[PDB]
């Protein structure tokens, strides 16, 4: 079954502000993913301290980006913490509330979209270049999920059916028609450089 929830209307408005705000520096949307990867490596990492047996599920910590020009697709995959149903449906929409409200009066006060992550929200950066964003995780205390949504409002959570992960996140950005510069391998390499290169874990770039 797919169960569909409206976001929390500052959440709606953070969306409709970066998809509608005229902004051509879309290129940062990549480093608040890899940040968002990073930090649920350093999570899982951290947590395998106390209990070793949280890497039954995948002792390997990296970051995969795999772009996909047939279906239009830039994915972003990280062996991380994960999240359970919990976090996807109201636990980080909580946390993400004071963070919108904070960036959106930044942003009123002369505050530019790329410091989106210091407001611990640029998850939501990846509508600066996709119409739809597909959400795989798997957490070791829960099932595997698929979190979606093209915004006008709603998403949708559903039971996972796909290739097991074992432990991790996948983020498929099902890019917009003009947005395709990110399906580029030179493209890719060169916002990696500029904005990650001091990323803690190896960062993999596959090519088609
Ligand atoms: C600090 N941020 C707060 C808000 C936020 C959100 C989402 N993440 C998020 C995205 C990816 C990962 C990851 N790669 O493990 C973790 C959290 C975050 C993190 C996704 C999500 C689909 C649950 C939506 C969301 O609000």
């Amino acid at each position: 079954e797919v169960e569909t929830f409206a976001f929390q209307a500052e959440i709606a408005q953070l969306m409709s502000l970066i998809i509608n705000t005229f902004y051509s520096n879309k290129e940062i949307f990549l480093r608040e993913l890899i940040s968002n990867s990073s930090d649920a490596l350093d999570k899982i990492r951290y947590e395998s301290l106390t209990d070793p047996s949280k890497l039954d599920s995948g002792k390997e910590l990296h970051i995969n980006l795999i772009p996909n020009k047939q279906d239009r697709t830039l994915t972003i995959v990280d062996t991380g913490i994960g999240m359970t149903k919990a976090d996807l449906i109201n636990n980080l929409g909580t946390i993400a509330k004071s963070g919108t409200k904070a960036f959106m009066e930044a942003l009123q006060a002369g505050a530019d979209i790329s410091m989106i992550g210091q407001f611990g929200v640029g998850f939501y950066s990846a509508y600066l270049v996709a119409e739809k964003v597909t959400v795989i995780t798997k957490h070791n205390d829960d099932e595997q999920y698929a979190w979606e949504s093209s915004a006008g409002g709603s998403f949708t959570v559903r039971t996972d059916t796909g290739e097991p992960m074992g432990r991790g996140t996948k983020v498929i950005l099902h890019l917009k028609e003009d947005q395709t510069e990110y399906l580029e391998e030179r493209r890719i390499k060169e916002i990696v450089k500029k904005h990650s290169q001091f990323i803690g874990y190896p960062i993999t770039l596959f090519v088609e």
